[PDB]
């Protein structure tokens, strides 16, 4: 596994083709689901991410398919304006509300 998010196995692939959707996603202004991805991912955790922000967050799912507006499950690929990966991140693992980063 390049990322595992709990018990998920992510490749490099997988997360480049999740990032690739909500780029263009973020790029033409439009989001989908009820709760409206891709979407500004503010870095409340203070993660020390390598890239410049701003940051957006969109699903990636175990499943391998692309987040398509319904369940966003746990899991989040994070991505700056200029297409470049900040990281993976999930609320598994973490307490209340917050993410921790994949591994
Ligand atoms: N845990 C976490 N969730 C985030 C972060 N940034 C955005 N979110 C989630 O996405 C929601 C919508 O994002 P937005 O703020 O960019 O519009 C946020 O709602 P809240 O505004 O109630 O925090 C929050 O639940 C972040 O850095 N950490």
């Amino acid at each position: 596994c390049d990322y595992t998010c709990g018990s998920n196995c992510y490749s490099s692939s997988d997360v480049s083709t999740a990032q690739a959707a909500g780029y263009k996603l973020h790029e033409d202004g439009e989001t989908v689901g009820s709760n409206s991805y891709p979407h500004k991912y503010n870095n409340y955790e203070g993660f020390d991410f390598s890239v410049s922000s701003p940051y957006y967050e969109w699903p990636i799912l175990s499943s391998g398919d692309v987040y398509s507006g319904g369940s966003p499950g746990a899991d989040r690929v994070v991505f700056n304006e200029n297409n470049q990966l900040a990281g993976v991140i999930t609320h598994t693992g973490a307490s209340g509300n917050n993410f921790v980063e994949c591994t």
